[PDB]
Order: structure tokens, then sequence, then C-alpha cells
């Protein structure tokens, strides 16, 4: 929502309130998504300034406030900055920005990230190139220098983030993505490799001096249909946890498959079906083990551009004897969303 | 303050800066409110969208930022989401919303919550139905389906919130409230019962498989007078602490009494007097013990709809030999408030 | 950016997104500023309401969100309230405000706080009077009661803030500052003394029942030139740390010198040079030791009032055998800033 537009600078304030509850069998400790209150809220701004006829500068900030916490010590659990960056965009040259932003491999994994609540399981945060990561300098080019419409690409430099935990750390890396869009279809591929930190190497699970993440994707977004498919492969990058021996690390190799189909009815109801399967391989002590494996059946009711209800059902196919202890129960999310 | 109003969605941004200092005898450790800097700030939004002529959707978010902290490790102490919810309101049918919101029993305890700084002692947060609680689905009906003016009611389902601490947890519950308003008067009553969590049961103080909170109230809000009275009773719900044996839990039974009288002078000065007395009973090892017992004398000076000063004096009647260790000293709050 | 202006209340929303990276030799553990991602974002409001023709009320809130954190446990590290206060301003009488605000001695140290990223090293936060401190009641008078133009002064009462750590605590204090501005020049002096807390006294480093901070300054801000110089002296106030014996406390005495020179080119480039030297004396076990000692060479490119790039180089003169373990390596900051 544009709240300022004077003297060649415009600022949009964005926010949503999401009333959200998850339902699962017991405590939800052996379920896909958990059990209980998951209400959150989001606030941010997006400003673009016209420096000259060809040059424009921008900045985005986006923050998540959890409303499912109390007023005691747990008051901040889940609060985080999603995105926070600035950059410059010139004519038909491209754009450059640095900050906390989407990894370039999310240019591909975003195709199947359309479920009312869930989906996009492989797009972990603070995981190199698949999700929101800190310290990324990203060059992007749309319409290939204004010569070929629909043909976009991007190159990204990931800065080293040596943090307290191996889960949220990374070393230097490079990545890129190419995409084409024609008459309703979009195809995309993205790749990224980076150095691992010593602390990551020192974990039980995962072994290798380099992490690697790539993925392809196809989508059809027209005539009220949304159909998409993603395939991705990772090396030493997907974060895993053994809930039995209570160790953590990274999967030496994962094969990721995400499918999704939605139809948008005129009167606002948007049903969806989806498949998601992530298989880890060469896991220390375990061997092969599935991380994610479900079918999804859901629907969102759009009242208008500002209000929506949704239900999302996960038919979890993960077996009860999963070697890594991955939860095997189903989970249902029921949501009510005000956004501007 | 309305900052957006285009295409049937309006958004209000709200905020206040509250310069605030408390004065007490020693460290304030044996006082009502404490001693030192209590400056805070608040920010939120409130959006309502017109879906059709009869249906409207809304969302509220409200956040508290403490300014009395430092820039070190204590930087977030007191920061919290007060409210965060969305819902739908239809014609003369009623409204429904889910999220972190006021407990339905606060429909009654809000009558005496009008002191410049203090008062409303029984409306604890994260305490079932008396204050701000997370995961509440609330149906509300004003003017009894548009048939009887002044006659409002509400029913509320409290979701289970199993947290790390027994103080901030709760199980499933139901509650409701009815109110009538006529020629300046308002009468109200509210009730709520809920299951306790196992962790709550396992505490030294309090015993029972169910928590219970109810209260009645009368107010007179006209001719520049504000007069209100509240009476409430709780079972296994009021959080208590024994500062001697350093244990905590819940009071098996409390009797709550809150009175308040204010007059609003034309030139902005609004003096107030108030009484508050909360007596816990059947406390393990202690027996009977008062939790709150004071007289209040204060005044607010309203410069206008955006600026105010206030002083609030608590004449604390709690005895120095209180069995639970409740603080017995007086406390004075001096405040300066900018709000929009 | 003014987002509301109805009925004699105006509200400005402010924010910036700062993409920022520091470069240093190894881990940055022996460097001036460190090494890695330093992206942050800021949001706040500033409201002023016209109560009558002579009286106006105001309020400021300003918050810092770190974007260089992850989404795990370190998600809030660095998040803080910078400022949060309200007050009243009357005609030619002056202004009064209370809250978390700038110490009065910053009226002087702000002269040399103009580097693209660094500088202003002596203006520590939560350090009595030199930086952002909590619980300050400040009277300010501009143009000496409207009689002498350019002649401003301020008196400040610092409230006691007894916190968990000795670094961020303080006792009661008073301070003041006087400044004159004439044909492009500004001269200033400020003084402040305060009681130390018992916890501060109990530290290894620093000894004395009272803290003391004063400083003078000259600036020339015209004809596209910025030239400034600061000299300050502290007693028992400057926070120090011995990274060898891993102790902390306060310096019994510091001599502070800050110089800065900048030129603003028409086409947006603003190069800068600066010197900064802070010498601690009478340090327990150490004797004399330098805390800060560098030359700075940097430049900011201003695209316009909303967008800028900058590079800041610190030529660190601190010797590798510094007795307190102060880092001796150079550091380079590269920044891109969107602000409104
Ligand atoms: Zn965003
Ligand atoms: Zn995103
Ligand atoms: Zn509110
Ligand atoms: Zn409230
Ligand atoms: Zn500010
Ligand atoms: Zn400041």
């Amino acid at each position: 929502a544009e709240i300022y537009n004077k003297d060649g600078n415009k600022v949009d304030l964005g926010g949503k309130a999401v009333g959200l509850h998850y339902f699962s069998k017991g405590n939800g400790e052996n379920s896909y998504g958990g059990n209980g209150d998951m209400t959150y809220a989001r606030l941010g701004f997006k400003g673009e300034t016209q420096i000259n006829s060809d040059l424009t500068g921008y900045g985005h900030w986006h923050y998540n406030f959890q409303g499912n916490n109390s007023e005691g010590a747990d008051a901040q659990t889940g609060n985080k900055t999603r995105e926070a960056f600035a950059g410059l965009k010139y004519a038909d040259v491209g754009s450059f920005d640095y900050g906390r932003n989407h990894g370039v491999v999310y240019d591909a994994l975003g195709y199947t990230d359309m479920l009312p609540e869930f989906g996009g399981d492989t797009a972990y945060s603070d995981d190199f190139f698949v999700g929101h990561v800190g310290g990324v300098a990203t060059y992007r080019n749309s319409n290939f220098f204004g010569l070929v419409d629909g043909l976009n690409f991007a190159v990204q430099y990931l800065g080293k983030n040596e943090r307290d935990t191996a889960r949220r750390s990374n070393g230097d890396g490079v990545g890129g993505s190419i995409s084409y869009e024609y008459e309703g279809f979009g195809i995309v591929g993205a790749y990224g490799a980076a150095d691992r930190t010593n602390l990551q190497e020192a974990q039980p699970l995962g072994n290798g001096k380099k992490a690697e993440q790539w993925a392809t994707g196809l989508k059809y977004d027209a005539n009220n249909i949304y159909l998409a498919a993603n395939y991705g492969e990772t090396r030493n990058a997907t974060p895993i946890t053994n809930k039995f021996t209570n160790t953590s690390g990274f999967a030496n190799k994962t094969q990721d498959v995400l499918l999704v189909a939605q139809y948008q009815f005129d009167f606002g109801l948007r049903p969806s079906i989806a498949y998601t399967k992530s298989k880890a391989k060469d896991v220390e002590g375990i061997g092969d083990v599935d991380l994610v494996n479900y079918f999804e059946v859901g629907a969102t009711y759009y009242f208008n551009k500002n209000m929506s209800t949704y239900v999302d059902y996960i038919i979890n196919q993960i077996d009860s004897d999963n070697k890594l202890g991955v939860g095997s129960d189903d989970t249902v999310a029921v949501g009510i969303v005000y956004q501007f």
C-alpha cells in the first residue's frame, strides 16, 4: 500500500495478520507441521526512488512477528528479519542489490511454493542458495538486456557467514539462474556452490569441502490454472537431524521432487493438490532415508485482494519407522489472513 | 491515523511514545510497581476491507517496544506482541476472529482498567480469559442481531497453549460474556473455564483439573464522570508466587474487587480515585493471603487527542508481613505520552 | 516522510535499508570493525502536534533491526531501541522531554560523527552522557529564550539505571551543554557527572564514586566543506576490556581527540578524512594504553536524498602489542543505503 509519493520517491507499507492453527494427533511431536497456535504477523516497506530517467534505487525490509508466543521469556521465539536489502537498477543493464535476500536457487524452487500454508520444503532459510540467506550480492537481468523478452537471468555472490551454529553458517559461494517465459509457460534452472565452514565440516552428518545446490522447474500460470514441477539435487547442503541419537548435520546428497496443481475459480475458491518427496542419501550411520514425502490437498478462499481463508491438509507418507526420526503423522492448517 | 484509503481497503497506523518513570522507597524490590525508568513505545496497524455491502474483513497488530532497556543482552526484555488477529464481520450476524486477543472475561474487567498507569491488576496476560491470550477464536454479537440495542454478547474458544512454563500455559476452554448499555450505564458479566496442563498441575501452588474465571461489572460513562466497579472470582487461575520459599503456581481461589471514580474537567485535567483488593484463599502452606490491596489517587492532563501528562499514586495497603512476600511499599508513576 | 497531516497532528515515518559488508584480514577478531555481513535496517516515527499557538508536543521512536542475523537463536542479536521519548516545546521558553535519548555530552561529540560508517568512537551507548542512554530528562533552549540567535544550551538529568551488567548501568547524574553558531561556524562545550553503581565499583578496572564526561568542539559547515574537531576527557566512564585476562570495567581517565574533514562535490561524491585517538590512563595492572588510534579515508556517493553508496577505510594505528588486546588490523566498510 503506497503511503508516500512526493518528489520522485514512493514508499509502500506492507503487512498481514495471519490467524493460524495447526491440528495434529498427539502433542504434534511426531507430525509434519506440529500442533497448536501458529498465528503470526508481518510488516515491511518497499521504496523505489527515481534518480534519473534510466537509474532507480530501491530498498526492501520485511519482518516476521510471532503472535503464538507469550509475554514471558519466549516472547521473541520466531521473530526474525525475512528480507533487508537495497540496490540500484539501470535501464536495460540490470539490477544489483546486497543484503539479506532470496538465494538464487530459489529462482527455481519458488515455482512450487504456492500451497496455502505448506510446500516449498526444500527452500530452507540460512541454507546457502535455496531460501532467505544473509549477505548476498545479486545481479539480475530481465529481458536479456532488453533484447529478448521473457529471458531473464541472475548471478549471485554469497558472502561468508560464520555463525555460532553449523546449521545457519556458510562460506563464500557463487550461483546463477536462467529462466524463459512464453505464452503462459515458464522454465527455469539454477545452480550454486559454496565453501563449507570448519564448524560444518566438524559435524557428524555430511562430508565435503564444498556445498552444492541446483534445481530446474516448469510452470504454467494462465487461464486460472497453476501447474508447476521442481526437481533439485543437493550435496552437503540439506540440513538434517537424527532425532534418535540426537545429532545434526547435512545430507551428503538429496533428490528433491515437488509438484503442484491449482485452479482459481471466479468466485474466489482456489483448490490445490501437490506432491513433495525429498530423499537423502549416503547419510552417516543411516544410509538412505526420506526427509519429506507427502501429498497435499487444500483450498484457499479469496474474499478479495486483502482477505482470505484457507485449509491445508498434508497426507504424510513418511513411514513410522523413519530412520532419522522424521515425523510421520498428518497435519491440518486452518488460516484467516488480512493483508495490505 | 488513517494512512491508506483506496479501493475499499483502509489502514490505520497507530503508535505512542511513553516517557515514564516509577519512584519507590529503596531498590523498589518491596514496592507495588518498582523503581526506575519504564519508558516504552507501541506500534501497530488496524485494517478493515469492504468485501461486499454486508461483509467486512479486518486485522489488528499491536506491538510493545521497551525503551527502558539497554543496547546489550537485555535489549528485548519486555518486547512482545500485545495483539495479532484477523476476522470477518457480517451485517447483523456478528463477527468472528482468531489470534492473540483479549480473553472474553476482559469484557468485564476492562470496566475498571482506566487508571493513568496502574489498575486492572486481575487482568493478567497469558492467563486464560482475563487478559491478552494467544490462540482465541472469538464470536461477538452487537445489538443482539440488530434487534435489541445495547445488548451485546460474545462466546470464545480458547485453544491449548502448552508452553515451557506453567505460568504462561493453558488447555482447551470455553467462555462467554453478556453486556447491556442504557442511558450512560453499562452492566456486564463474563465466565470462562478451561483445562489446566499437566505442567500446571505439577506446580506446588494450586490444585484442580480445571481453571475458572468469572466477573461482573457496572460502569457509568457520561456527563464527564467515569464510575465503575468490578467483582470477580477465580479457581486455580490467578498466578501467584511465594517470594520466601521461591516457589510459584496458581491460587486455588481468589476474590477480586476493583472500584474507580474519575471526573473529566473541560480544561483537560482528569483526576481519579480507585480501590483494588485481591484475596487468595486455600493457598498451599500459607492459607489466606492478599495479593493486591491499595487505594489509588492520580490525575491525567490531556493537552489534546495526541498528548498527555499523568501522575499515578498507589497507596499500598499490603502489610509488611505478607505471607507470599508481596511488596508493601507505595509507588508513584510520572508519565508523558505522545500518541497518534 | 510525512504520512499523516490532519487536525493539527503530523506524523513522519522514517526508515532505511543498509546493505553493508566489512572486510578484514583473518576472522576480523584482531581488526578495528570486524569482518563479514553488517546489513541492518531502521524504522521509526516522529510526530509533532500543535496544542496551541505557543505549545507543541512531540514524540520520537527509532528502532534498529539487524539483517546480518539468521532465523535461528541469534535472530535478535543487535536489535534495539535507539531512541524512544516524548516531550513539550513552548514558544521561546524551551523544550522538555524524557525517555531514551542522546546524552547531553553528545551535543558536542556529534560534531565529528560524520564518517560514512565509522567515527564517533567515544560516543558509547548506555554510557552516561556520550551516547544513546535510557531515562534522561532533557531541557533544551534554542536562541537563548529567543533573544540571542545561535546561542543554544541544554540541561539534563540522568536517572539511575541499575542493570544486570556494570557496562550498561549508571546512577543519578546532571549535565549540560552550551553552543554558539555564527556565519557557518559552531562551537560547543558539554559537561556531565553522575554516581556509579555498586556493581560498577566492584569491577577490576576503574575506581571512583563518581563518573565524569566533558568535551568541547568546533565545526565549520558551509561552502560544501565540513571541518570539525573534538576534544574530550572522561573519568571512570569510558568502558574498557582486557582481552588478555578477560576482565572488563571502566578507564580511570581518557583523553579523546577526533578530527574530520569532508568536501561535498556538486555531483554527489563526498570524500572524507579523519583522525581519532583515545588514550586511557591509570588502568589497573596496565597503566597507560590506547583504546582508539586511526586515520580514516572514505567517500560517500549521494545519488539523491534517498540513495547512497559509500566506502570507509580505517588505517588502524593501534600497535599489535596493545596491552588491552585492542584489535590492530585495518577494516573496510562498503555500504549501499536506501532511506526515506
Ligand atoms: Zn518481502
Ligand atoms: Zn521471501
Ligand atoms: Zn491494540
Ligand atoms: Zn489490549
Ligand atoms: Zn532518530
Ligand atoms: Zn541518535
